[PDB]
């Protein structure tokens, strides 16, 4: 068995480098991770949903091996750490255990959105709070019985011993790989079809925008000011009988309907609703321009205000209506929130709003909260299989052929791609989920006060 001191690979002032860097980073991970763990156990809406329980599962494996890597990395190539056969199999074992656990972490995450997207209702009655919790246990225990396999009993006595690990041998390397590896590709089969369902759920229509804000209905309903409409916001009659209502359907579809009708008869209702819309735009002089300015998708947020608030209403925004023509989205943005059809629908204007700022369909999704953090997950994966790389890339090659002296040296500093990682994940998961960004803001009103 080769010592201890063969590994420990320093150079004067360039272990001095490390002992400032990976202390600043490894105190600066775990304060990040501490940080989203105390924001999911405080808030009562995240702590009770499955989905929120595994993200917490990610920041303890991530702040646990933060503590663990830093503090053994320093004492090993910086302070060098005489440590006995059992004292660093148990410390080599709780690094692999944490690293372990966060590929885990992410599996169960791309799997649980699957279900949520894939099969909506049958979701509930699957995933629940408890379930969870057993789901997380095994997990936790089978990375444990992966990672302490060398402190079984494992270890390289009469086999070839690895270059970069001590005590480890080759046999086990390349099978603590090749593990991580049908890991990785669980993770990529999985979040292949989470994207394409994803992309299903958010809208690419008018009538996909419209249905979200009128709400497509095949029988005769009542409006907010209660007259007789059908279909995506199509008024029958001015009256209050149910009769007239009747009569004036079927004369709008052509046969004796008796109130009900065919979703492709709402459709073609509906297109020629859209064209009358259009056509009114043109034949007003200020709404023409500001058509005629705007782009595909901008043209369906300004037809849906026509719909809610007719032509007339829609041509009052005199200095929001040049902003927008002007392509100022930001100043029109606060122009428009300061009016009283914001006050009165706020819903509706802020969908409305942000399609006039940004010029996509992203304000409109079933679901949406769910598929923001199926597109969240999508980040923190890439970051993960960019940063890993490199790393693991080194490992591979460490079985291949003997490494030099100088090639070992890069990978003491190449592992602090390790740390960067969890550095990442907290920044994206404070900018990106809007369930985590309300608890901080609800938390500090306690802490202050
Ligand atoms: C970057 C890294 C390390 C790592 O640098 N481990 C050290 C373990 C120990 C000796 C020495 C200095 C300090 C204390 C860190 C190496 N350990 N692993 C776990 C895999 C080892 C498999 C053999 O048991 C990693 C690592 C983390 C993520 C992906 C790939 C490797
Ligand atoms: C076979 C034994 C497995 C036992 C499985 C445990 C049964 C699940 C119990 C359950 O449904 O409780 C979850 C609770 O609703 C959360 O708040
Ligand atoms: C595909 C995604 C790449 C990210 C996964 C990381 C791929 C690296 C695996 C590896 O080390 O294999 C390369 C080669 O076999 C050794 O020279
Ligand atoms: C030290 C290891 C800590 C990790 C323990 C995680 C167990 C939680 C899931 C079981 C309920």
């Amino acid at each position: 068995a080769p010592p201890m001191k063969d590994y420990m690979i320093l150079s004067g002032p360039q272990k001095t480098a490390v002992a400032v860097l990976c202390t600043l980073l490894g105190l600066l991970s775990a304060l990040e991770n501490v940080a989203v763990l105390y924001l999911i156990l405080s808030s009562h809406q995240l702590r009770r949903k499955p989905s929120y329980l595994f993200i917490g599962s990610l920041a303890l494996a991530d702040f646990l091996a933060s503590v663990v890597f830093a503090c053994s990395f320093v004492n090993f190539h910086v302070f060098h750490g005489v440590d006995s056969k059992a004292v660093f199999l148990l410390k080599i074992g709780s690094v692999t255990m944490t690293f372990t656990a966060s590929v885990g972490s992410l599996l169960l995450a791309a799997i649980d959105r699957y279900l949520c997207l894939r099969y909506p209702p049958s979701y509930k009655a699957l995933l629940t709070r408890g379930r969870a919790l057993v789901l997380l246990g095994i997990m936790w225990v089978l990375s444990a019985l992966v990672s302490y396999l060398p402190l079984m009993g494992w270890t390289c006595c009469p086999r070839p011993c690895s270059e970069l690990f001590p005590l480890i041998p080759n046999d086990y390397l390349l099978s603590w790989l090749l593990f991580i590896a049908f890991l990785f590709s669980g993770i990529i089969y999985t979040y292949g079809h989470v994207l394409w369902k994803a992309h299903q759920h958010v809208a690419s229509n008018i009538f996909e925008m419209l249905r979200i804000d009128e709400g497509l209905r095949l029988k005769i309903y009542k409006d907010t000011e209660g007259y007789y409409t059908i279909g995506i916001g199509h008024l029958l009659t001015k009256s209050p009988s149910l009769n007239a209502a009747k009569s004036e359907l079927d004369k709008a579809i052509g046969r004796n309907t008796n109130g009900v009708i065919t979703k492709d008869e709402a459709e073609k209702l509906f297109n020629q609703d859209v064209d009358a819309a259009v056509r009114g735009i043109l034949r007003n002089a200020k709404l023409k321009p500001v058509y005629d300015s705007l782009d595909a998708v901008r043209r369906a947020a300004l037809i849906n205000m026509v719909f809610q608030m007719g032509e007339t209403g829609v041509a009052g925004f005199t200095n929001s209506l040049r902003m927008l023509q002007q392509k100022r989205w930001d100043e029109a943005a606060v122009n428009l929130a300061k009016s009283r059809w914001y006050n009165q629908t706020p819903n509706r204007a802020k969908r409305v709003i942000t399609t006039f700022r940004t010029g996509t369909w992203d304000a409109y999704a079933r679901m949406r909260l769910d598929v923001e953090l199926a597109k969240t997950l999508g980040l923190v994966l890439a970051v993960l299989l960019i940063c890993w790389f490199p790393v693991l890339a080194l490992m591979a090659h460490s079985l291949a052929t003997t490494l030099s002296d100088q090639v070992k040296k890069a990978f003491a500093f190449c592992s602090m791609l390790c740390l960067i990682n969890s550095m990442v994940n907290p920044v994206i998961y404070a900018l990106r989920s809007e369930e985590i960004r309300s608890s901080a803001h609800h938390c500090l009103a306690h802490w202050k006060k």
